[PDB]
């Protein structure tokens, strides 16, 4: 199972999509909830997600099938359309997600924040790093829900540098675009939700801690964590999990004056991705980096509890750690290094040495080394 948030607070979900166009905001909110009574999450909601996984994957498209044979019935411990926790503002994060992810594979993430009082924006990234996402044409096709469906873009090798920089661009600005969308929403813009969805975007008015805003991503999504400070100064710090450096240009490195947090594998990270971590520091500037030991590239993404411990660890699903523990250590130094970074007054200081790395599931910066 996807874990069940560690904080106090009830968790509900609900998707968003204004506008309706392929430039519209698509997200999947994680909230402190009132109720605690729905019906759990689908985890993946379309068949259309199995069809680009397995086109991602570059297996056989009978994979699509098996695929969604195998989990297109799989829920997350959300309460769908669970109305919002009223009486507090919470602080924000927008959440990046991986190269063919989508918005829905990291909900142990944006649950366990929910849990602690943070609303999450997952946005779904329409800059076709996506398995597959979908908009509408036009008003009629969004009225009748005629779906349209974009599904990941393969690159040639001559083209990565500069499609891949293009799309971390995108990737930014729909951030941006994301966050503008919610807080126009907090004032009270009366935004009609494309999804025929039973949640009122009306109980969010007054609720976002407007001053608390940060940027969470894994992989792809630790990239576009990077782009976003550099080109949004709203957002007020970044984490980056197991970011892939590799899209960003070589201007943004000196140009991100908020507090970032590196979260690392063990076995993901290199010489040239840990070198361009390493051009994000400068003494003026606030950066922490952590090693979760026994831990792969898949330990951030909701997969590491999709199987068995043994099929887990041959498909590198899973890593040499628990996953549970390893998630716990990425989300508990994510909240103390918030807490910090955005002044927040609760008890997620309790977990201040995991941001120095200081556990035997933990090592301080990196294991890779660069000379
Ligand atoms: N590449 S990634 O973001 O790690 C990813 C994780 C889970 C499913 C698809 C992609
Ligand atoms: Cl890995
Ligand atoms: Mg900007």
């Amino acid at each position: 199972k996807i874990p069940r948030g560690n904080g106090p607070y009830s968790v509900g979900c609900t998707d968003l999509m204004f506008d309706h166009t392929n430039k519209g905001t698509f997200l999947r909110l994680y909230y402190p909830s009132q109720d605690n009574d729905r019906l759990d999450t689908l985890w993946i909601p379309n068949k259309e997600y199995f069809w680009g996984l397995s086109k991602f994957l570059g297996t056989h498209w009978l994979m699509g099938n098996i695929l969604r044979l195998l989990f297109g019935s799989m829920t997350t411990p959300a309460n769908w359309n669970s109305p919002l926790r009223p009486g507090e503002k919470y602080p924000l994060v927008v959440f990046s997600h991986g190269l063919g992810a989508f918005r829905t594979l990291y909900s142990a993430i944006g649950i366990d924040l929910a849990s602690h009082g943070f609303i999450v924006a997952a946005v779904e990234h329409r800059d076709r790093s996506a398995s597959a996402t979908y908009y509408f044409k036009d008003q009629s096709a969004a009225e009748i829900g005629d779906k349209s469906w974009l599904y990941l873009r393969t690159l040639k090798q001559e083209e990565e540098t500069h499609i891949r920089n293009e799309q971390v661009r995108q990737r930014a600005k729909e951030c941006s675009q994301a966050l503008s969308l919610i807080l126009d929403i907090d004032h009270g813009k009366p935004v009609k939700n494309a999804l025929d969805l039973k949640f009122d975007m009306e109980q969010l008015k007054d609720s976002i801690d407007r001053e608390k805003i940060a940027v969470i991503g894994h992989s792809f999504g630790g990239a576009t964590v990077i782009q976003t400070l550099s080109e949004d100064q709203r957002f007020r710090c970044g984490i980056a999990l197991d970011a892939w450096m590799f899209p960003l240009g070589d201007e943004v490195y000196s140009r991100i004056p908020q507090p970032l947090f590196f979260i690392n594998s063990e076995y993901f990270q290199y010489p040239a991705n840990i070198i361009k971590m390493k051009k994000c520091y400068s003494p003026d500037k606030e950066r922490k980096m952590i090693t979760i030991r026994g831990s792969v590239h898949q330990n951030f993404a909701d997969f590491t509890f999709a199987t068995g411990k043994i099929i887990g660890h041959m498909l590198k699903l899973k890593g040499d750690i628990d996953s549970n523990v390893a998630i716990d250590l990425s989300n508990k130094a994510s909240l103390a290094f918030l807490q910090k970074h955005l002044g927040l007054h609760k008890d997620f200081d309790q977990w201040d040495c995991l941001i120095e790395g200081d556990d035997e599931n933990l090592i301080p910066g990196t294991n890779i080394n660069t000379t």
